[PDB]
């Protein structure tokens, strides 16, 4: 028997409580709060419960068959994972025109967009942002431990809720858990370089989120094309080659960082982005890490 399933919802109520996918945002009264590669998220309103509704879309030129697919692999991996660190799908729509994707609201959005302030949000603080390290970190083990590789670790990926718990989203490209596919996949400036060459590993996940906590770290994107240098993973090496200090580089949007548990978790991203797989720590050893840099 198939037990367990999500509650599949009308289409139109969708396309009803987002205002007809107004892709208007939401400070000029319309309803698109981001969007991706794959899809444009909708804040929505169902059974007195604010949501996110995503529609799904070829936005970086992809086929309907590969979509379809990563919207059935998200379906499949979200019955399977549930963890406080793993955002929580409400259901899902395939009768209508677009595949939608129904979430538990996050009122703080993307890690990526606060630490941006984008609209105007006020810099998270140092404790904030260790506690969402930490967090992220609780959610990669939980998939790793359960035998699934993320493949898009990336701040946009964090979603932060009521509280600014982290919670780790967009399973349509995860991968049960070394093989090497023809269809490279994922965001070049979070990328390992053995994921860049198609290998599919548990530590390319260690690598980009080493990526995110340098992002935490410094508050500047993995990639910024009027920036010099305009990837961030770059900053590692002018640090070691004594260039630069971590110092810095560390976010001036913050009164309470404190230089020793900076350097703490520097040291553990540092340990993340060895370009030798081999040679990174696995989730649990950064977990440790990043629970003794607090303790
Ligand atoms: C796979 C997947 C994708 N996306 C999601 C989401 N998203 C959201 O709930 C979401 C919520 N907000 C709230 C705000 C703000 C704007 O000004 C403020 C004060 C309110 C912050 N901005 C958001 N942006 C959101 O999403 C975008 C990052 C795409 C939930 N689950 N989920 C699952």
């Amino acid at each position: 028997v198939s037990d367990t399933r999500f509650h599949s919802f009308s289409f139109y109520e969708l396309k009803n409580v987002t205002n007809n996918f107004d892709e208007r945002p939401i400070s000029v009264g319309g309803n698109k709060m981001g969007e991706g590669g794959f899809g444009v998220v909708y804040k929505g309103y169902v059974n007195n419960t604010t949501v996110a509704v995503k529609k799904l879309a070829a936005m970086v030129d992809i086929t309907t068959e590969e979509l379809k697919q990563q919207f059935d692999q998200e379906i499949k991996v979200m019955a399977k994972c549930q963890h406080e660190n793993l955002v929580e799908l409400l259901g899902f729509s395939s009768d209508g025109d677009d595949l939608c994707l129904v979430y538990v609201y996050m009122p703080n959005g993307s890690l990526l967009d606060r630490l941006s302030c984008l609209d105007g949000t006020p810099p998270l603080s140092w404790h904030m942002r260790c506690k969402i390290a930490q967090g992220a970190a609780n959610g990669i083990n939980f998939l790793h431990e359960n035998h699934h590789i993320h493949r898009d670790i990336k701040s946009a990926n964090i979603l932060l809720d009521e509280a600014f718990t982290a919670k780790i989203s967009d399973f349509g490209l995860a991968r049960a858990s070394t093989v090497m596919t023809s269809r490279i996949v994922g965001t070049t400036a979070y990328m390992a370089p053995e994921a860049l060459r198609g290998e599919i590993t548990p530590k390319s996940d260690i690598y980009s989120f080493g990526v995110v906590l340098l992002e935490i770290i410094t508050g500047l994107p993995a990639v910024d094309e009027h920036r010099e240098p305009q990837l961030l993973l770059d900053i590692k090496e002018e640090i070691e080659d004594e260039e630069k200090t971590i110092e810095d580089y560390i976010d001036k949007k913050m009164n309470d960082a404190d230089s020793t548990s900076v350097e703490a978790m520097y040291s553990v991203a540092s340990q993340c982005l060895h370009e030798k797989k081999n040679k990174r720590p696995d989730i649990k050893k950064v977990q440790q890490l990043l629970q003794e840099m607090t303790a």
